[PDB]
């Protein structure tokens, strides 16, 4: 029943299957890192991410006069075995919390089914996997074996609080925007969280509040998983598409813009900043990309490798994209089924909806200002549970989000930095 069937310990001996040393296709060299496969198609690497981007391998903080407003550095974080063990347990716990809700189960199911499309071959008659959608696993005999995967959760790079969902690009194909999809790497940490203010006028003001309430890390991870969903089905909105924030005088005076991809991901009223015309443009655009995939599958007659048959993969993608098949064995995209899937991934899976499911207090909009970053420890059950997060039932933290109240539940939060006023 649990999303993660085994309670991994960082020091568990490697087995070359679900506990192994691996290398990622960063187009560069790297020493293998210990990784854990927590569920079909999903791996966790308890390391700071100095791998996905070669230009971001230094964790040391730049000079104090060169650091930005909202940022937090600690070159030593996640460097010890005890930390990696806690990281692993914290991340698995958040996956369980997410999976325990119907929405999370739906999202995670969609993610597992969202296998990156096999469009790496130059011959339109043959289907071939794109190697950057795989990782290289060291087997018991010391040799490497290629394994396809959909998601990797890895520690943050230099700036500990800069969580994000990234993936390896293609020389010509825009994998996260052409319906293909690609393996997603989420920079994330369950050992820190952010503060926000309960009053909207305060939360959206850069000069007020210290961050009285703490964001539930499960929402934060879910937010990243939502991006992953968009990217795995190749329907992420181009980051150049932004909303000129004109509903907040403080954003305006700085010309701050926010991508539609972020507004969509948050959901709620934020999503309404993307007008009907533009929303239609995107929907039709991705509908066509799905059509191209359906045709590519029709033009397929061969397949590379023996890890599966042409017929097996054609079906695996028929399932992912929910395609239809006529008597002649041809695939096509059904408008109803497409709109349903597209809407599921973009409107049903949103931060705002996860808040409703977790029954937690959370920022009301993405268009606010950061307040502070806290150090936390969600692994101990006396601190945080799969079922209630910080608001432990049958305790003084059960009601009114008392568990997220950093003033009431002060023993669970250590403020590391305040961001208010620095903007
Ligand atoms: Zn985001």
């Amino acid at each position: 029943m649990p999303f993660v069937n085994k309670q991994f310990n960082y020091k568990d001996p490697v087995n070359g299957v679900d506990i192994a040393y691996i290398k990622i296709p960063n187009a560069g060299q790297m020493q293998p890192v210990k990784a854990f496969k927590i569920h079909n198609k999903i791996w966790v690497i308890p390391e700071r991410d100095t791998f996905t981007n070669p230009e971001e391998g230094d964790l040391n903080p730049p000079p104090e006069a060169k650091q930005v407003p909202v940022s937090y550095y600690d070159s030593t974080y996640l460097s010890t075995d005890n930390e990696k063990d806690n990281y692993l347990k914290g991340v698995t716990k958040l996956f369980e919390r997410i999976y325990s809700t119907d929405l999370g189960r739906m999202l995670l199911t969609s993610i597992v089914r969202g296998i990156p499309f096999w469009g790496g071959s130059t011959i339109d008659t043959e289907l071939k996997v794109i190697d950057t959608n795989c990782i290289n696993v060291i087997q018991p005999d010391g040799s490497y074996r290629s394994e396809e995967l959909n998601l990797v959760i890895i520690g943050p790079s230099a700036d500990i609080i800069q969580f994000e969902c990234k993936s390896f690009g293609h020389e010509v194909l825009n994998l996260t925007r052409n319906g293909y999809g690609s393996t997603q790497y989420i920079r994330f940490s369950p050992d820190f969280t952010f503060g926000f203010e309960e009053s909207l006028e305060v939360d959206t003001n850069p000069l007020l509040g210290a961050g009285k309430f703490a964001t539930d890390p499960a929402v934060t991870l879910a937010h990243e998983l939502i991006h992953a969903g968009h990217r795995l089905y190749g329907i992420a909105i181009n980051p150049n598409r932004v909303f000129k924030v004109n509903t907040n005088a403080y954003y305006e005076m700085s010309g701050l813009e926010v991508s539609f991809e972020e507004l969509r991901t948050f959901g709620g009223h934020d999503a309404k900043f993307i007008d009907s015309l533009q929303e239609n443009e995107f929907r039709l655009y991705y509908y066509n990309k799905f059509k191209d995939i359906a045709s590519t599958l029709n033009k397929a007659k061969s397949i590379v490798g023996t890890t599966a048959s042409l017929q097996y993969m054609k079906n695996v993608f028929k399932e992912k994209y929910l395609l239809s098949e006529d008597t002649s064995g041809k695939f096509s995209v059904d408008k109803l089924k497409f709109d349903k899937l597209y809407k599921m991934l973009t409107e049903i899976y949103t931060e705002d909806n996860f808040v409703k499911f977790f029954k937690v207090l959370n920022r009301k909009t993405y268009l606010n200002f950061d307040k502070a970053v806290f150090k936390i420890n969600i692994v101990p059950k006396v601190n945080y549970t799969i079922y209630d997060g910080f608001n432990l039932r049958n305790t003084n933290l059960a009601a009114n989000f008392n568990g997220q109240n950093t003033e009431i539940n002060n023993m669970n939060f250590t403020k590391l930095k305040n961001f208010t006023g620095l903007f």
